[PDB]
């Protein structure tokens, strides 16, 4: 057992309209995904609590404010231009620089970075609450809880220091890493969702006093695309603390297991005081954005090998859009990493 | 009398895919344009010609070649990826950097700009050709002649050096002005189409030897956006010599004359020895674009207004939209334009 949070604000945020790989499609990221999680807390005995409010600060701490104050009311100034513009912001205007951050098209150009992070009426509200789980779980550890699970939804890892992406918004995994640095000198994030967090990598990618690994599909015309690739090393003083670590499309199980082994090399070299764990349930088989062959053993191999390093561990919840599979990778999951 | 040039492959460019402000929409840039004004090239008695071939080396003069290399290849790259991808290549991932261009993904991520460049099979040859449209005005007008018409379809004022964007590929006007460069010490763009052009400020946005000034809608939440306020004034030696001259959503007639009035004075104040129009006609009052209300007969006062310049002029079409009233309008706007030339 350990401590879950969640807020049922979180269940808010379900947009339509996503733009991807020339054509708009379906939402894959839906409140549905948060149902079978809770699900699964609830058949382990978790004791599932809201989070409290940690406000903004600790937001801040990871962004910078004029996407904060953009993310709070872009609905709003959306929803002021014409009926036509429809009910989310999205970005047509692919351009962070040269540009004059003046009016609402030119502030969606600069901070929303593909075209998978919709901004609808509850999307900050949802969000802003998503994070304060991560914040929660997070505070647990630092005060002594062994681990805590952040149900996280939306997810966060795509999200960069000003930019949305990648169905993400806010980057619980990264505000969970720099609150564990108020107590802990070396913290360690693991990322083992299907795709690079390049929003994570962003944040750190100049910093030593916390570690970045991810293992992920091959960037190659897979999303994130234009970063993740294994020779991001860092810069200035973090050069030797980013590690990538890509899979060729189509990798099987033993290979996935060969990169946490590679995951667990670079973790032991740094020796951290704390570990945040993005875990993402769509390294699983079946799951449409798949391209490694984890099965739902598998999962219970990854979390027996992350929890035998005893370290205080925040898990934070990125991706995993497979409904009917997400109960039964969640259990087996968090029963490899509690044996 | 004036030479007009047009390549019939120009017409071959029909993409399906625009996406803008929330939603995918319906397809404005289409072949019918260039129809319409050919039809009013010829009732005004200009004879049109196609463009000779003036090959690759005056489009690399302005644009860089990966970006060129890109746009040729990228169809059918494209068409290699799954066919849920769809046959235009489109972006849906707005990173130019950091960008490890890998992937024809992340090649789009770096090389179209905004979802309005869509590219599909015919649309590296149709604005080749368009581009080849300006360069032989250019050539003509290098040579003697006192104008010319580069009957220019794809439009090309919103092409960035490394990037297509707003139904552009090619920054045929820039690539027009290059190539006067070659006789004329001093040459001006202007820009009069009711959108900035970003592209062809950028170009030249540190350079003295070629002016730019645009008259255009203010870019506060309208194309290009990010781009075309008035304290945008060059870098370098440069600085001085960029002139952005927006006007107010829902302006009146008067209002864009007073700011032809204005370029004028930046005109004559510069000294040019040729120069560059970037035409469009949806500043036209029901273009569906449009931001100021040009009326039909307010095309003849603009071509009035920058023909008594008497200077040598290469006329380069950009954008104009409401396919009805194009005719009308271009024909009103050369015969104000000839009234006191010869
Ligand atoms: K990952
Ligand atoms: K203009
Ligand atoms: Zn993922
Ligand atoms: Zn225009």
């Amino acid at each position: 057992s350990m401590l879950t949070y969640f807020h049922p604000d979180q269940s808010l945020h379900h947009p339509r309209t996503y733009f991807s790989r020339g054509r708009m499609r379906m939402p894959q990221e839906v409140p549905e995904r948060a149902a079978r999680l809770v699900a699964a807390a609830f058949a382990m005995g978790f004791p599932v609590r809201e989070p409290d409010d940690f406000g903004i600060a600790p937001i801040a701490a990871v962004h910078d404010t004029h996407y904060l104050r953009f993310l709070e009311t872009v609905h709003r100034e959306w929803k002021a231009m014409p009926e036509d513009w429809g009910d989310e912001a999205m970005s047509n205007i692919f351009v962070r620089e040269p540009n004059a951050l003046r009016g609402v098209l030119a502030q969606a150009a600069r901070h929303l970075a593909d075209g998978s992070c919709p901004v609808g009426e509850h999307t900050w509200r949802a969000a802003y609450w998503s994070a304060q789980s991560a914040l929660a779980a997070a505070a647990a550890v630092r005060d002594g809880a062994p681990a805590a699970y952040a149900l996280c939804r939306p997810p966060g890892h795509h999200a960069r220091v000003d930019a949305a992406g990648g169905f993400c918004y806010l980057n619980n995994a990264a505000i969970a890493a720099q609150a564990l640095r108020a107590r802990h000198a070396r913290v360690a994030v693991l990322d083992t969702d299907m795709h690079h967090g390049q929003g994570i990598q962003e944040i750190f990618y100049a910093r030593r006093d916390v570690l970045y690994v991810s293992i992920h599909g091959d960037p190659t015309n897979f999303y994130p695309a234009v970063a993740g690739f294994d020779d991001e090393r860092g810069a200035g003083e973090g050069l030797g603390y980013n590690v990538n670590l890509p899979m060729p499309h189509g990798s099987s199980e033993a290979a996935f297991f060969e990169r946490v082994d590679d995951a667990l090399r670079e973790l032991r070299r740094f020796a951290p005081d704390a570990l945040v764990l993005s875990l993402g349930f769509d390294v699983y088989r079946d799951d449409p954005q798949s391209q490694v062959a984890v099965t739902t053993d598998g999962f219970g191999r990854l979390g027996h090998l992350i929890g035998a390093l005893r370290l205080p561990t925040v898990i934070v919840q990125e991706g995993g859009y497979h409904i009917e599979s997400l109960e039964a990778n969640a259990r087996s999951f968090f029963g490899g990493f509690g044996a």
